[PDB]
């Protein structure tokens, strides 16, 4: 239940996700708040029976940066964990891969981190 | 991709089977140990469904949560990479494996590695 909803990073991005009962994540990622030309499909998975033990819940998702306005020839994956409660957060690291020639394949993949919370 | 749809093998004994939807969806199954049915997990992801015309790879990514009816590892792995078609077709990836952790152990939460998938067993 706790994952379903809207989340915001610290830079102006948003997503909206629904967590299905058997582990599915589906939704939309908006790279710039309030901009509908910046919406992309998100698909992923989560562990649908995490540990009672005060641990986070592991999850991941992908966005391919193609919609009817933009085709960046790239995709990003986020890997992380949801921690519920009053300061709920999804703490992630991400990999962004761009389609490249074989000669440029070594500069194909950027890495970073994102922390999502439930307020802007 | 006609090209992406099908079965892929890493160099360590894992396999997956994927279907690439016409509007960017990846769906399928990941088997961590070849011909072990208790080792099958749902895979979902995305690819860029209109890659460049010009011998560039096709970007894609997917997630497996390591839970099925036999195992719950309390973890999920994401792969990010690119498909390169042709004679020696490959999907070259880097992966992130995150485990659910306590807050004290959160800095030990995420493993990183790489995987190269081909269309024939290693
Ligand atoms: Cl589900
Ligand atoms: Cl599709």
């Amino acid at each position: 239940a706790g994952i379903t909803g809207t989340w915001y990073n610290q830079l102006g991005s948003t997503f909206i996700v629904t967590a299905g009962a058997d582990g599915a994540l589906t939704g939309t990622y908006e790279s710039a708040v309030g901009n509908a030309e910046s919406r992309y499909v998100l698909t992923g998975r989560y562990d649908s029976a995490p540990a009672t033990d005060g641990s986070g819940t592991a999850l991941g998702w992908t966005v391919a940066w193609k919609n009817n306005y933009r085709n960046a020839h790239s995709a990003t994956t986020w890997s992380g964990q949801y921690v519920g409660g009053a300061e709920a957060r999804i703490n992630t690291q991400w990999l962004l891969t761009s389609g490249t020639t074989e000669a440029n394949a070594x500069k194909s993949t950027l890495v970073g981190h994102d922390t999502f919370t439930k307020v802007k």
